[PDB]
């Protein structure tokens, strides 16, 4: 046990192990705010996330061992990992806060844009890169839901990992453009091909330097998607249980498909191609993670010895309907039993 010291930064308060020095604010989420620190111990710069009221309720309780449990168990260069987590408390009985710890990163992919197009060698690298974690979450059994820019955490070497949540707020984005139709309609089961639309969407704006599908709702959204991918046709309308749904997409003037070629014009063939498999309306064909590796476009970074699955990882807990006492006393013992990596 470290000593810890205090500091107030924009009224949240920070109790900090002092091997973390020059605590710097970057911004917050919904769940928890980010600083930028120096560790000392390791000389590498980090991003600390102090939890938000993690023990709220059930629903922050749970939220939170899934968050620590989710962290510990990324090793993977493409995936947000752990470096170290804390708590201040000395005591389950007085246990109250979390802070996680990763390698600082600096900025996301939303920040790295600026409403621009990138060249067609860092696209290739950047969606290589998502898709590598993105094979590794997958062999998990997670499906990550939220894939979005922001949720892309991007340093100076263009190196990219796959953050959980990323920041609604920074101190110096809408979701919906970037789900899968299937999940728009409130398919109670999906695949995890559900994050492959997410990274065609990602892909397309980095060619383009504009959103895919910029939806003002989610039925103007699905409109935006029809429009370019064309209506369903019957094998797929015979997969929709719900009338007002089908009954919603019957109704609309029915659309051809586009020809990717004319709506990504300039565009490496190669992109195109890939795009043309991610996007595709029926969950049963996308093309998956591990599939997109071995596409063409990837060639001069594809390498099947180096594209690693993750060990399988118990999600039986996702199903339990615990008290917040006692989901507050697993995410303990999970403070309690971290093993830091190796430097
Ligand atoms: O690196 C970044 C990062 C890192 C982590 C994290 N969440 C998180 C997840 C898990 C965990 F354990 C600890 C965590 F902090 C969220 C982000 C958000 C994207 C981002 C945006 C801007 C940044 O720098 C602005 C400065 O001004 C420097 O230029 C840095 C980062
Ligand atoms: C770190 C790599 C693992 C990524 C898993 C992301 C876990 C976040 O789970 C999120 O909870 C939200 C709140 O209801 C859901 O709506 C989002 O779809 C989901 O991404
Ligand atoms: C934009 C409106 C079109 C909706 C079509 C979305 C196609 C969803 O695709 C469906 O995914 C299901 C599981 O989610 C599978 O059981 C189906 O085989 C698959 O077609």
């Amino acid at each position: 046990r470290p000593t810890f010291y205090r500091q107030e930064l924009n009224k949240t308060i920070w109790e900090v192990p002092e091997r973390y020095q020059n605590l710097s604010p970057v911004g917050s989420g919904a769940y928890g705010s980010v600083c930028a620190a120096f560790d000392t111990k390791t000389g590498l710069r980090v991003a600390v996330k102090k939890l938000s009221r993690p023990f709220q309720s059930i629903i922050h309780a749970k939220r939170t061992y899934r968050e620590l449990r989710l962290l510990k168990h990324m090793k993977h260069e493409n995936v947000i990992g752990l470096l170290d987590v804390f708590t201040p408390a000395r005591s389950l009985e007085e246990f109250n806060d979390v802070y996680l710890v990763t390698h600082l990163m600096g900025a996301d992919l939303n920040n790295i844009v600026k409403c621009q197009k990138l060249t067609d060698d860092h696209v290739q690298f950047l969606i290589y890169q998502i898709l590598r974690g993105l094979k590794y979450i997958h062999s998990a059994d997670i499906i990550h839901r939220d894939l979005k820019p922001s949720n892309l955490a991007v340093n100076e070497d263009c190196e990219l990992k796959i953050l959980d949540f990323g920041l609604a707020r920074h101190t110096d984005v809408a979701t919906r453009w970037y789900r899968a139709p299937e999940i728009m309609l409130n398919w109670m089961h999906y695949n995890q091909t559900v994050d492959i639309w997410s990274v065609g969407c990602i892909m397309a704006e980095l060619l383009t330097g504009r959103t895919l599908f910029p939806g003002t709702d989610h039925i103007d959204q699905l409109k935006l998607i029809l429009r370019l991918v064309g209506t369903p046709g019957a094998e797929l309308l015979k997969k929709i249980s719900s009338e007002s749904a089908r009954n919603y997409i019957q109704s609309l003037t029915q659309m051809p498909k586009m020809n990717f070629a004319n709506v990504f014009i300039g565009a490496n063939p190669l992109a195109v191609d890939l795009l043309e498999k991610m996007l595709v309306l029926d969950s049963d064909k996308r093309i998956t993670a591990a599939q997109a590796l071995a596409h063409a476009y990837f060639a001069q970074y594809h390498d099947p010895d180096d594209e690693p699955v993750a060990d399988p990882y118990d999600q039986s807990f996702e199903s339990r309907d615990l008290l917040i006492d006692e989901w507050k006393s697993l995410t303990y013992d999970e403070v309690i039993s971290f093993v830091p990596p190796p430097l």
